[PDB]
């Protein structure tokens, strides 16, 4: 699908998510105005997080692996 | 809940959806970069809307209005 509309990101958590919690990531599409790294959780919440902090890139990073 | 996504329009529909599939509507945020009705289908469908179309405004008003 899509006309759906597109995942953007305005502010970002302060706080990093316990890493057992995250079953997913995505990258915010390069038409926001922010870039950004949507987690999805265990229960299926979304959380905006800073592409550029480290522990953003590692979640990513060990998600990509596995 | 929060720190959600927040939902941006950065096409718009281009046929009319016929007005009895549609069951709701929601405005997007100010802070995206364009206006939008995200129409929500009988079935489920989110499509993104131009505001400024006259038959969106219609739908708008006859949601609100019952």
């Amino acid at each position: 699908a899509a006309d759906t509309p597109t995942a953007c990101c305005f502010s970002y958590t302060s706080r990093q998510i316990p890493q057992n919690f995250i079953a997913d990531y995505f990258e915010t599409s390069s038409q926001c105005s922010k870039p950004g790294v949507i987690f999805l959780t265990k229960r299926s919440r979304q959380v905006c997080a800073d592409p550029s902090e480290e522990w953003v890139q590692k979640y990513v990073s060990d998600l990509e692996l596995s």
